[PDB]
């Protein structure tokens, strides 16, 4: 099983994507964990066909204390020798040399297409190698094969078969940093702000920048604007002004262009609208801001389970197998064969040079023009003539979540576009049964984006104590749907009253729960919405606190997560912050499993790395508490390091959501909007709505590949309801990298990894 | 000691922490190694960029100058240090960073109650027995109230305290905050300001802590 | 080494003294601990003859949960039928059956002189019963020497031999809480309390408790009353009504006679107070009540000692060494051999005889003829019409402790009967700086044996800050000596003063530190005076604690002690109690440590046993606090047991002295007040006193055998000074006995026994 005896290299190619490093961290450590020699090559393809001094092997420490390094510190450069089969060919001598049957390559798209030329000539150059003498027709058999297992790590997303690459999640939080800059200001001025982002044959972070900015107009190089959008726009920036709102944003690549050739610059943008409009503008570019700044949480968790992955695709790798790309489709592992993902890019490419051009976009991906599309549904109100008798009320329960507000923006003017009335309730069942329901329009969910917490109020109180009061008021407001955006107290709420529906007629309803909350412990999804802010705001409080020790002392922290009962918070902080424990409900720990992590912390505090991270859940162990561990640590590191503690509380709480929670929110705001018409549809019948199947109350669910509704009567079985979480958590395989990456010697049998699968066309 | 040149400085500026190792020590007990090693250096003059204990270090060197001649070699300190608390200047190099690092986590613990909820958070600072820390935070953020050593309060004036911050939770501000240095008093802990705000906001606000640990140290330096 | 192959017969046989259990215990458990089967014996020497089912083997659970029980398990009879050879022979016969040459017998002199002839006439039995044909001359040759270990279980304390015996402690408290209900009221009426102890041919227990007391008089019959005493006593009673004492104490032995052989009754007494004073007389008798009750904390401790080092005798005792009694002269243990005990016994009964009568009292030994002159001298004032110009003051320094007002009673008579002029210094060193000097007489320390803590103020300050104001005082009011009663910065402070007499000629005054702590933390003692009270407060308190399960649940508790960084008081309260552990500072100990105790309590709570009970040092640990240990046992004996959790704070400071506290206090203070007449005569010269020599300033030791006087300087070398204890401690070896009788396999080769000395004459 263990790939002892042969070797890996793993480079890094291309523009600087952060979280290269913790992908580079991964596959040494796995690599090395496994038994295979790791051999660090710097600079990429560079460094590769030098050799030499540019390529050497890795030990555990080589990659220590790089996670929350942005760029990389193996280093990259842009090489035309690989290019050219001269530089290929010295490339291929420097692996044979190494012995490096197995290579790891991190990067763009133009670095994974290298990759790809490199293997389909990796026999005919060691064939022409062994023919002018440079190695010997034995040691040539041997190394016949080279194994290539690609990382995407590049801003771009320009690779095609693949759908989220290391380095897009922290670019966008560079973009939306200084959007926020402008936004969370008290607005004063009537101004433009116009945005310059780096994509130049790629639109995407302009893209998603724009939906979770909630940016007014967006060029984009995928989908030109039509001729004569100078007036559109400069017409959609005059009724924006008349509604009111004093700030405009425009998000333009810059590979943006008209339908022709010709390019548009942000320049031309911004004196047309000086001109226009008379607007103060002003041209933000951020240039090589972009690449900068430390690896987002996402990046960090998901650069480290795709370096993983990579490893052992590589160690279970026959002759016969292609290469390919380990990427992640939805939550999924998923490895594409490398030639496959060139094509389709190559194809993207053509398509985009006027072959196919309108038919380019729908080539980039489903979630490229699913992400458009619903951005200019959300930009603009455009005038709903259709008209339904359906109304829906839409509640927040539980906790505040980051992202309940970009929910329930898309909610509102979805529902309004497919012509429902829709109605919001403050403080969720509360004030369903204290009848605080209010009609709201398109614009009174304004800038609700970016906002954390909740606009509506929040209160986790169960409708079972005022469920005459709850459909008292449904029967008022004739609600015939209910959309609750919260956490477990959300998806139990509406399990209360799909149960009362056999009382009550009038619950009969249809019901959707999207889940957000911090601890992500609803069941039918992976990733409740907040949970990636509270994450980001997890690791950027214990990046704080570990580089609080300068580099002489020797300290421990003994850093305390909130999420209840539900582990997920402290282990995925745990990998983005390479702690050495993540102490935990869901892997029960005595004192023998606390003295052989204590004594596995004083001898790594031996070695040079002088700073140890252990995380611990608020509700992980009834009695070995923070202080109980700070005493432990402290007492048996006595004379090896100092031990202190910080209780992060409400500080992974109230921040601004991440770019992705606000993406995320918004999509699955639209969905729940989308099926929650669907089944309205499906369900009215004899004049009025009848919902009493259980399909007809789901939690929207983004379920390993795919967005999935699962009914809440199912879930109950799946629902440990006593700890307010699932029973069968899918993240529990990632403690196994966690422990892997702090040198824990852990049979990890029962990590899976995904399997190969064929592009979606 | 280690002779340094133009560039082993290089980039140094937003690096923080300390790239010379730091220690406490004061050179009183190893006062014969220290004259030994100027001896063996030449050192003509000593900088000593630190908190309390550097000042208080060439203290100990300049009345150690009538025992030794090697000490009579110029001094100057530069204080640096989070507490702000070293004699003989109003800004230690370093304060500005645990402010601006202290209020950002206040403005986000009181940013987390939202709507309705009204929560008072009892944050605790550092900054030893020197409350300048606390109390440049708490004006910072909009604190109802900074407890420090150097004005020191008794049970009186927590109820005076708690009751305002009471009155002022029924009104339509939601979100108190107060502020407690590490060193203002022996016994009224954080844990103790937790149990009298929330017993006796009973029923019109919640109370919440948040000691603020190393979160106001490590942070790269301000501009 | 191990007694393996080898069996050890235990028998108690006489009065049931309380404190036998505890020697069972320890005799059982320490012989099956180095490999040798125990037999007990029930019923004594009745079931040595009859056997059979009166004898019977041992296991570790067979003495559990006994040392807190009064009387004795195994019980005791009186047999006839081991006084002739018919019984005796049978006796013998029942041992060989059971191959039990080893016997461990803990009784009275009555048991160990039927013990001695035993063993005296084993060979002859032996012959005598291979020729009768019970046993084989094979089966004989074995087993052909018999080994005595005796124990003295006795409230008489009649073996002349031995100082000190089981149950003489207990007994005492016994009588003293008795004698306490009567002192320690609110006094009305003018009445007289006669008190009749139940020896009647050993006067000890009358005597140490008249001297506890403070009895107006007492009759024992080792020194009748002269002819005429009659009025002597009533004329006594007189005085002390015309002083305005309300009460007086008459003890009287039941053994009380004259100088003939006619007994004095204690109705007579009370008839004679009754005509000639008139007082409310009344008779108390104990009678049983003297054997019953709880064995005191020293009782079990010795109980525990004795018996084991009675198995360790045992063992190390070839066929030529003779039968040996295991005792404590003084804080020492001891063996004697038997037939020299029980032939001194012999004499003092025939001299009782009216042989060598007004000489058997100095045969009953030194102890004994010493504590009757102290108790009479320190009764009535006498007058001393010598006189000096000594003057003296008394310091009580530190904390209080329990017994400092005897000491300070004792000191004052001793120094008055010598012609000192005594004062008083309240407050100690504060005191003594600030001049609050006050003279004191003889009635004015009236009372003071039983009150607890300090009539003289105490305070912890050193006399260096205020050195002047204290040499001040001393040459104001002419302090010629120096006595402090108090713990460790009575000693400390002296020793403040010492070092200054080169500064200030005044401070070279005779000094003498009286140890008086809880903590028993003072350098040159081995018991601080008030630490025995400390240790019996708190083994009552923990058997309190465990006894609140009451056998049903099973339940561990953590209870904490005080002594500051002196594990003393934790280690013998938990000999005193059974504790599983007893963490101390100078025994330290780590997480591994605690795993193995813990499981240690887990495997042993499974067994028959259902109380835990660990003790901790309050300052034993910097992080494993009693709050850790809760948390650590409590989680690790899930589903096993619970755990509860009981700080001792000032439970164990504020009660009355124990009668060995005040008799200690009492004698100490006398000796104390000894050597400062006599070393202030030796250093008087020149017409003035001039104490500069180290030997000047010392503390009253009682030290291993008898009474001592260190230097305050020599004993600075082994002082603690920052732990505020001595640096080697004589009671570190009770560790491995605590740990032995709970199960812990400690290779105690660092235990030394008490060696073979002969009887002093
Ligand atoms: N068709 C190709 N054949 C061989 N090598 C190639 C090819 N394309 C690119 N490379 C090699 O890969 C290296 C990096 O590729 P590239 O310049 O396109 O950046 P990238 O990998 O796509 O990253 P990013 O887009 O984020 O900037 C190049 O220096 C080049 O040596
Ligand atoms: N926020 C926006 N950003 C960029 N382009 C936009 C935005 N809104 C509208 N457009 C573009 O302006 C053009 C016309 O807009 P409009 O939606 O009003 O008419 P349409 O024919 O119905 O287009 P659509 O296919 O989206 O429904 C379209 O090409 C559209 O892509
Ligand atoms: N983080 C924030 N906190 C508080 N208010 C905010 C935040 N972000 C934006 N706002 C407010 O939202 C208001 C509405 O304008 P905004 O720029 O945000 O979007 P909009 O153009 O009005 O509509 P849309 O939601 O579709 O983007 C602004 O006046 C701004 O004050
Ligand atoms: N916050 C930081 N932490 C760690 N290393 C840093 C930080 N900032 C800069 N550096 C490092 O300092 C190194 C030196 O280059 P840098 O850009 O910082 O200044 P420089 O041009 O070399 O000289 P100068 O100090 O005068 O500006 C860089 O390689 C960079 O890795
Ligand atoms: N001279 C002796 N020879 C043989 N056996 C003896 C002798 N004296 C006593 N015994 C035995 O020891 C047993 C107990 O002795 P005894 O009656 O004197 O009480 P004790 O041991 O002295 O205890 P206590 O004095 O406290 O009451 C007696 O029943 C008797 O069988
Ligand atoms: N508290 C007492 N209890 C019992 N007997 C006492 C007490 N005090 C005095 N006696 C006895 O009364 C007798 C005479 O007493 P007293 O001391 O006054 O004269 P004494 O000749 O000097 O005797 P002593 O040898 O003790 O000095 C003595 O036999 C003594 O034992
Ligand atoms: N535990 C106690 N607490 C408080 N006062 C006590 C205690 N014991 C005795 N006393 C007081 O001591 C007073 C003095 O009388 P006490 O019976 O104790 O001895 P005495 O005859 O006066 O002299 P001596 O000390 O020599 O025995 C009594 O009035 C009594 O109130
Ligand atoms: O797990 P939930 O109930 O869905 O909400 C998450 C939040 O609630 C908490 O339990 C804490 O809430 P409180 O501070 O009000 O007590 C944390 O887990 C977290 O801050
Ligand atoms: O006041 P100083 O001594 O100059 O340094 C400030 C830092 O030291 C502290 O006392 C805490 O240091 P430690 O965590 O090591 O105990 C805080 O006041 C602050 O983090
Ligand atoms: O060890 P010491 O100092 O001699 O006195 C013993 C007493 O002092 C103590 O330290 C406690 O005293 P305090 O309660 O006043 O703090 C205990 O060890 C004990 O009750
Ligand atoms: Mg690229
Ligand atoms: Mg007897």
């Amino acid at each position: 099983a263990s790939g002892a005896g042969k070797a890996i290299g793993v480079l890094t190619s291309g523009g600087d994507a952060q979280g290269m490093n913790a992908a580079v961290r991964a596959v040494t450590r796995m690599g090395i964990y496994v038994g295979a020699k790791v051999f660090l090559i710097y600079e990429g393809y560079e460094g590769l066909v030098e050799g030499g001094e540019n390529i050497k092997q890795a030990n555990w420490l080589s990659v220590s204390n790089i996670i929350q390094l942005g760029g990389t510190i193996i280093g990259s450069a842009r090489c035309k020798a690989f290019t050219t089969r001269e530089g290929r060919r010295a490339a291929a001598y420097n692996l044979v040399q190494h012995g490096i049957t197995n290579l790891c390559v991190i990067g763009g798209d133009g670095s994974l297409t290298g990759a790809n030329i490199f293997r389909s000539e990796w026999g005919s150059l060691l064939e022409e190698l062994v023919a002018e003498g440079k190695i010997s027709e034995t040691t040539a058999r041997t190394y016949s094969h080279l194994n290539i297992a690609g990382l995407v790590g590049s801003i771009d997303n320009d690779f095609c078969g693949t759908d989220m690459t290391i380095g897009t999640d922290s670019a966008l939080h560079r973009i939306m940093e200084v959007i926020d800059a402008i936004t969370t200001t008290a607005q004063s001025h009537q101004r433009t702000f116009v945005l310059e982002v780096m994509g130049r044959h790629c639109g995407y972070l302009a893209l998603v920048s724009a939906l979770a900015s909630g940016a007014d107009w967006l060029f984009i190089p995928e989908a030109p604007p039509e001729d004569g959008w100078e007036n559109f726009m400069c017409e959609r920036l005059g009724e924006t002004r008349s509604r009111g709102s004093r700030l405009n944003i425009i998000i333009i690549a810059e590979g943006a262009i008209d339908r022709n050739g010709k390019p548009i610059s942000s320049s031309y943008v911004k004196d047309l609208v000086v001109q226009r409009l008379g607007f103060d503008t002003r041209v933000t570019v951020l240039g090589h801001v972009q690449r900068g700044g430390t690896p987002s949480a996402f990046d960090r968790i998901l650069s480290s389970k795709m370096g993983m992955e990579a490893v052992m695709a590589l160690l279970e790798a026959t002759p016969d197998t292609p290469a390919c790309v380990v990427t992640l489709s939805g939550n999924q592992s998923v490895r594409l064969p490398l030639m496959e993902c060139v094509q389709m890019t190559k194809e993207v490419q053509k398509a985009m040079d006027d072959k196919r051009f309108d038919e380019a976009t729908q080539l980039r991906g489903g979630s490229f023009e699913n992400n458009w599309n619903i951005y200019k549904l959300l930009a603009h109100q455009k005038p709903p003539k259709e008209k339904s008798n359906f109304s829906l009320a839409i509640l927040n329960v539980g906790a505040p979540a980051a992202g309940m507000n970009a929910a329930v923006r898309s909610a509102v003017r979805t529902g309004i576009s497919h012509g429902h009335t829709v109605y919001v309730v403050h403080d969720g069942f509360e004030g369903l049964a204290k009848g605080q329901v209010q009609e709201v329009g398109w614009h009174d969910v304004a800038g609700w984006l970016g906002r954390g917490g909740s606009m509506l109020g929040t209160k986790r109180t169960l409708p079972k104590g005022q469920l005459e009061s709850i459909v008292e008021n449904i029967r008022i407001y004739g609600i015939h749907a209910l959309l609750v955006v919260g956490g477990f107290e959300a998806y139990e709420g509406v399990l209360q009253l799909v149960e009362a529906r056999g009382r009550y007629e009038e619950l009969c309803i249809v019901m959707c729960v999207i889940p957000a909350t911090i601890s992500n412990n609803v069941p039918g999804t992976d990733f409740s919405l907040g949970s990636d802010t509270a994450v980001n705001a997890a690791m950027e409080s214990c990046d704080r606190i570990k580089q609080s020790a300068s580099g002489t002392k020797r300290r421990v922290f003994i850093v305390e997560t909130m999420g209840g009962y539900c582990g997920y918070l402290a282990t995925v902080t745990g990998i983005a912050v390479g702690a050495d424990a993540a102490y935990v409900f869901e892997d029960p720990f005595n004192i023998h499993d606390l003295k052989v992590n204590v004594e596995h912390m004083t001898e790594k505090m031996k070695t040079d790395i002088q700073r140890g991270l252990v995380l611990r859940n608020e509700k992980c162990h009834d009695y070995y508490t923070t202080e109980f561990l700070y005493n432990l640590y402290s007492s048996e590191g006595k004379g090896v390091f100092d031990c202190r503690t910080n209780v992060l509380g409400h500080l992974q709480q109230g921040g601004a959501p991440t770019p992705f929670d606000r993406n995320y929110g918004t999509k699955l705001g639209v969905k729940a909007m989308l099926w929650l018409s669907e089944k309205l549809r499906e369900v009215y019948r004899k004049g009025r709505v009848f919902a009493n199947a259980p399909d007809s109350a789901c939690v929207i669910g983004l379920k390993k590949k795919a967005v999935a509704f699962s009914p809440v009567t199912e879930l109950k079985k799946d629902t440990d309801f006593e700890h307010r979480m699932p029973r069968e958590q899918w993240w529990l395989s990632l403690r196994l990298m966690l422990k892997m990456l702090a040198q824990y010697r852990i049979s990890m049998a029962a990590y899976v990894s995904g399997e190969l699968e064929h592009v979606t066309r």
